[PDB]
DNA sequence: ACAGCGGCGCAGGT
DNA sequence: TACCTGCGACCGCTG
């Protein structure tokens, strides 16, 4: 075994076996040649970022959890996970050279640092003489070709986009890799020896730096999980088929909806199996929604999200983004810190903000009830705030999708008709009028009647104290009026869009 | 050139 | 039930 090569697989994103042809690849090249090549299956683990703040202890738990499912399931195929801790830069050069890589292969990633990066181990490995075949599947449409298509120009409207991707061709996918035939153990490299649990799946200690802020475990991670979420998902076709999400509600105790995106965001589903098994029961339905309403319709949303964000590195700010709108967004920082932690004064909101950080996923209708409150609705602070915060809390943090999103609701791109705001008090109570949401997140409140509950600045004092809740002491002071704030903002909204169209007019 | 069209709010009705 | 319409006047795309 002295003479073998070694074929590498890396997972950035992509953290399963289903629908992998970057994984599949090695594994069939393989056992093709059956005694000629040791396979590697690697996560970096860029160990220094544990201490970073832009990762929820709640995240970094699903994390771990994925990287043990992907070993075990890595571990049925007669190979395992090598979860290797450095920066990329680093330890590339020293394995290609220790372990005698022939090939290296992984998902492609639209994002800028991965660009950086893949670009940077791509030119490593031109000089290293190391193979690099890449796949894109995270995406079930590659936004390279979808831009290619629109003339190089990334679609900015959802019709136009599926216009345009309809006349693409959908790849196959993929089931899971074969079992390696006669395939011993790689011998131990440098750092093996020294430590042989070295490459060993990183523990909940080791990832979990401040787990006193973990919350319930409400979304295991890993791909089996994935599938099981999703088979149960899909059992009732009728519901499936009839979906359309303005009619799922944000506050239900139970979720609305699949709650499959922090999955499709580790890459722990597949976004491509998905929208098979999704048109196998269109199919089967005659009654059935269609986009952008529908479950389909969602998915494609992530596509749209995914291209334009492809085209635009500054998708993530307002400043020298192309899409977006130049908004004068102001400085806020007690107003910014309540919102944070969900000490608004607004219930609905404080619900929402407490249920994120405490579980990591919030139902997309309640992301636009805080969204807006922060943004344009009545705070005034720029989304680039709220993005940070959910980039935190979120199980299935995005940076095309929650940038995309975070955009839609402050109304700076792919959404405009800014006379609609959310009312934080109107909004909950169509489809949660006893505030059972509201009594179990914000339980401060919970004796108080359905009458005021959403508006307990209603209640007098001889009331407030009877619910056993006064407010200024036991609840925050609601920080801001939505009735007076909320029409001065709308005026605020149409004055930098009349700027944004002088200036558009004046490049012309 | 530019207007008509299609694109997850609220309140107050039937 | 699941519509209707003022609100004040958005955008991008189309012909
Ligand atoms: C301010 C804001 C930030 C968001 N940030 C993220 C994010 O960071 N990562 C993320 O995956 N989604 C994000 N979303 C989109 C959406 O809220 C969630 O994907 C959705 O709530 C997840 O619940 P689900 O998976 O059950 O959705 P379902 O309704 O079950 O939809 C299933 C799939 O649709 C895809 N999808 C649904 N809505 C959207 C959307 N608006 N844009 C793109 N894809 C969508 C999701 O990936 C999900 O996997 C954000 C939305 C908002 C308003």
């Amino acid at each position: 075994d002295s003479q073998r090569s070694t074929l590498v697989h890396w997972f950035r994103k992509g953290l399963r076996l289903h629908d992998n042809p970057a994984l599949s690849h090695i594994f069939t090249a393989a056992n093709a040649a059956p005694g000629r090549y040791f396979v590697r299956p690697i996560f970096i683990l860029d160990p220094g970022i544990l201490d970073w703040m832009q990762v929820g202890a709640n995240r970094w738990r699903f994390l771990q959890q994925t990287l043990e499912d992907l070993d075990n399931q890595l571990r049925k195929l007669n190979s395992r996970l090598f979860v290797v801790r450095g920066k990329p830069a680093e330890v590339f050069p020293r394995i290609f050279k220790s372990w005698r890589v022939e090939m290296l292969t992984f998902e492609t990633d639209i994002e800028p640092y991965s660009v950086t990066r893949d670009a940077a181990v791509q030119k490593l490995a031109k000089a290293e003489g190391v193979r690099v075949e890449t796949h894109c599947s995270h995406t079930i449409y590659n936004p390279e070709l979808v831009i290619a298509k629109n003339l190089g120009k990334a679609p900015i409207t959802y019709q136009k986009f599926l216009g345009i991707v309809e006349q693409l061709k959908v790849p196959k996918v993929l089931g899971v890799p074969e079992k390696l035939k006669n395939m011993p153990t790689p011998p131990k490299d440098e750092v093996e020896q020294k430590d042989s649990a070295a490459y060993d799946c990183p523990t909940m200690k080791q990832l979990v730096k401040r787990p006193e802020e973990l919350g319930p475990n409400k979304f295991p991670g890993g791909e089996t999980e994935a599938l099981r979420r999703m088979e149960e998902s899909l059992k009732d076709e009728i519901w499936v088929a009839r979906f359309e999400k303005p009619n799922t509600a944000p506050n239900s105790l139970e979720p609305s909806t699949t709650v499959l995106s922090p999955y499709l965001k580790f890459g722990c589903l597949s976004a491509r199996l998905f929208n098979q098994k999704l048109k196998e029961i269109i199919k089967r339905q005659p009654k059935h929604s269609q986009p952008p309403v529908s479950l389909i319709g969602q998915l494609m949303w992530r596509e749209f999200y995914y291209t334009v964000a492809a085209a635009e590195p500054n998708f993530d700010r307002m400043l020298g983004n192309v899409y977006c709108m130049q908004i004068p967004w102001q400085e806020h920082p007690d107003h910014l810190e309540a919102w944070t932690h969900g000490r608004t004064g607004y219930p609905f909101i404080d619900a929402i903000m407490r249920q994120l950080r405490q579980e990591g996923w919030i139902h997309h209708l309640a992301r636009h009830a805080v969204a807006c409150f922060l943004t344009r609705g009545d705070l005034w602070i720029s989304w680039e705030e709220g993005q940070r915060v959910f980039e935190q809390l979120l199980l299935d943090q995005d940076w095309a999708l929650n940038a995309g999103n975070w955009m839609w609701l402050s109304a700076s791109a792919f959404f405009h008709q800014y006379f609609r705001v959310y009312s934080p008090v109107a909004f909950g109570k169509k489809t949660d009028p006893q505030g059972h949401y509201i009594r179990k997140y914000v339980p401060e409140l919970s004796k108080y009647p359905a009458g005021c509950i959403y508006e307990p600045w209603k209640a007098s004092l001889v009331d407030q104290r009877a619910y056993g809740c006064v407010l200024g002491t036991d609840y925050p002071h609601r920080i801001v009026k939505h009735e007076v704030v909320h029409k001065e903002n709308i005026k605020r909204m149409g004055a930098a869009y009349k700027v944004n169209r002088e200036v558009r007019t004046g490049k012309e």
